[PDB]
């Protein structure tokens, strides 16, 4: 049936979706959620090319409207599985299955939430989970990273280039992160941590944060500090389920690919933050659509 | 002196240095003539998400305008060569020298011109030098692809998805592609062949084209058929006469970069249409300059 079918409606989805529609390709674009991905849990972007700044869900629109005119097919799919038969492939859905020649996959990476008050009320208004995103909205202001790990530390001290300060908030007594990337982070004077803590509530005004509530585990003693920021990095995690036993994830269930988003399975592509990559950003979730879109061109051709 | 320069102001090179500025790099982008680069010579853009459609000049705009409130600095620049001294490089311009940690290449191709009466004035209006860019343009239409290489065969064969019929026209009396893409060219009905021909003269109306005057070299003979858009594959250069010295080019003088835009010299990057690559579009010169800049940016740090 399909030529190319592309799972997930986030700008690496549309992006593919677009290309191989354009390119008179017979394509599906299946998604279980909402046209635009994580676009849609994000305020004010200031670093995709073309727009000085615009909204989320106001670009999560900009890319989804042109996709039907070019021809694609729009389809809700919860995507399960994935079966390869040599000259085609299937998906099974929840409740469907489809055939198609070849496909690519842009079902992205999930952030691990604090789920605490106060962190739905402030995004983009004081909380992050993306420093390159969003560092620069807090020049010279008291900044809170939580977590212990290498994105917590590696983003801490990338924050120390804007904030005044940059405390590192983990839930243990030491990091996890590499000795590399915390020997950087003992030797930056900007960084102090708060050990053996969580957070508890974001507080602020109407506007923006102000404050966070937290408290040691071990001794349950509760503080409230000054913070104009909170970045989070309790941990991301690729959206892959269907494809666990493929063959073609790494250790944490990153999808393996070439620089031409081929995976080791003919026909079979990933693109944007779903592969093992270290630059997850609208700008090379697009770069990625693109290119896995000419080589399932390619492929379908051959 | 800087942190990074980019020489070159298309779209991965501003994206890079919107990149680097954000992320409070000390840098430059230099550029020997209009910001926009290739997007200077394009009408309507389709395919680059966030706009169903922009004039490239218009997107070239939207892309510079952020670049000075971020920190960029802008500085009329034609290089002429770059001296590597390890801990900094030294660029070399006409009238000038910049010192500098890291350098992002940014100088794409160009595509060979026919240079004949009407190419200018159809450029657009039925004048092209890409399928993938512009051949949604064409369906049903006489499309003539002028060219013998790998290039001109393989974009005639995706033409065919629009077209009633592709035209090569080649200068001589066979094909230099390789014999697997000719096989498929000969094999498509959809292609015939024109040889030992030039085109003379594009010709139309004051909106569109609606013929082709050509030659045969060997007899003198003259022709005037009906076309109703031409491609154009005469040769694509890469825009790189500065580093041909430094090692860091193939044969063709494109400039060889892994993965993460990075060439075999230690803070030399390269980004978007300048590289050794298969791809050449907005979208992925937007996600090359985005890579680069992140992958300067850790050069500078160690
Ligand atoms: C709060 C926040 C702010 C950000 N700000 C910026 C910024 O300012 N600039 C920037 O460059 N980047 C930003 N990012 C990063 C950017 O949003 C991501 O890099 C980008 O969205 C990745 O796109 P994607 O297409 O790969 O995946 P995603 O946008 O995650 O979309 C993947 C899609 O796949 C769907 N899907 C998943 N599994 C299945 C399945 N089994 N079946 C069917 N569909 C499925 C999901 O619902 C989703 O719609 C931000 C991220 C967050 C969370
Ligand atoms: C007619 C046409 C139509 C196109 N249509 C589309 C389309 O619809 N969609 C699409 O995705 N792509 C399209 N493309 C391709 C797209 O324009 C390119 O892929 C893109 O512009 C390349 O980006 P870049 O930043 O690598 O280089 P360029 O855009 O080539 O920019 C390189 C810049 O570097 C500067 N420079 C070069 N040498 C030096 C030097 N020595 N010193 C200082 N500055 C220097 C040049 O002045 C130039 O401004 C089109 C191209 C053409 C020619």
């Amino acid at each position: 049936k399909y030529d190319v079918v592309i799972i997930g409606s986030g700008p690496a989805g549309m992006t593919a979706a677009m290309y191989t529609a354009r390119s008179e390709m017979k394509t599906l674009l299946l998604e279980r959620g909402v046209p635009g991905g994580q676009m849609n849990n994000t305020a004010e972007i200031e670093n995709y090319p073309g727009y000085e700044t615009i909204m989320g869900p106001e670009l999560s629109m900009k890319m989804a409207e042109p996709l039907e005119g070019l021809g694609v097919e729009n389809a809700y799919g919860f995507v399960t599985g994935i079966e390869d038969h040599g000259d085609y492939k299937k998906i099974i859905t929840e409740d469907d299955e489809f055939i198609t020649k070849s496909i690519i996959i842009a079902t992205g990476a999930n952030h691990r939430k604090l789920e605490i008050p106060g962190e739905e009320e402030y995004g983009a208004r004081g909380v992050s989970y993306c420093a390159v995103c969003d560092g620069a909205f807090f020049r010279n202001q008291e900044i809170l990273v939580i977590g212990g790990g290498d994105s917590a530390v590696e983003e801490a001290l990338y924050l120390t280039r804007f904030g005044q300060s940059v405390t590192i908030m983990h839930r243990r007594d030491k990091l996890r992160a590499q000795e590399i990337i915390q020997q950087r982070a003992f030797k930056e004077e900007k960084i102090n941590f708060i050990w053996d803590s969580v957070p508890m509530e974001i507080k602020g005004d109407d506007k923006k944060i102000q404050s966070v509530v937290y408290k040691n585990v071990k001794t349950g003693e509760v503080t409230e500090k000054a913070f104009g920021g909170i970045f989070i990095y309790v941990g991301l995690d690729p959206v892959a389920e269907f494809v666990s036993d493929l063959g073609i994830t790494d250790e944490a269930g990153w999808i393996i690919t070439d620089d031409h988003m081929r995976t080791n399975i003919p026909g079979i592509f990933a693109v944007g933050d779903v592969r093992q990559k270290d630059f997850r950003q609208i700008t090379t979730a697009v770069g990625d659509g693109a290119q896995a879109a000419q080589e399932a061109y390619k492929f379908v051709v051959e």
